[PDB]
């Protein structure tokens, strides 16, 4: 079946503090957990976009 979308605490915490949809952030952490590097890179990319 499916183990639902996972989101570790670090990524979850920052995700909520950054205001970035963790779900949209396809986590690749062990067990489908959105890793901190996943949210950090994803969230920063958004703000990185200037064009």
């Amino acid at each position: 079946g499916s183990r639902e979308v996972a989101a570790m605490p670090a990524a979850r915490r920052l995700a909520k503090e950054l205001g970035i949809d963790a779900s949209k952030v396809k986590g690749t952490g062990p067990g489908g957990v959105i890793t901190v590097e996943d949210v950090k890179r994803w969230a920063e990319e958004t703000a990185k976009a200037t064009a």
